[PDB]
DNA sequence: CCCTGGAGAATCCCGGTGCCGAGGCCGCTCAATTGGTCGTAGACAGCTCTAGCACCGCTTAAACGCACGTACGCGCTGTCCCCCGCGTTTTAACCGCCAAGGGGATTACTCCCTAGTC
């Protein structure tokens, strides 16, 4: 869920971001999407809309 | 047979800080006092009248003892069934998020209402 699972959370296994919607403002949108990205992703992380 | 040391847990209680509202203070304010009237209704007899206090002697109708007797409230037995304490799950309000009107005020342009003198 974008709001539960959306703000600070340490995922890094996973290279690949899908958003199925959008919500309205955009920062939620890159604090959803930056929860792959941020630290110990050793691999291109790339982001779908 | 039944009593309890220990333990689990609910109670009583006063620090101990934050809050909102009880009470005080301020500014109107309207209704109880008070002058009178004038006439209304109840206190004061007064005549009346009407039901009750006590009395008399009966009359068996109820009231009470005695004895039989007998069955039911209560206390004994047993089982059984069903509701609670606890553990797990799901409705149930409440508070945040967003983009759009509604509108109420709020101020800007302006435009007619107002009023002066060569
Ligand atoms: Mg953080």
């Amino acid at each position: 869920s974008s709001r539960s699972g959306g703000l600070g959370i340490n995922l890094t296994g996973a290279d690949t971001v899908i958003f199925y919607d959008s919500d309205w403002n955009p920062a939620m949108d890159k604090q959803c999407q930056d929860r792959c990205h941020r630290i110990g992703q050793t691999r291109d992380v790339h982001i779908y809309r």
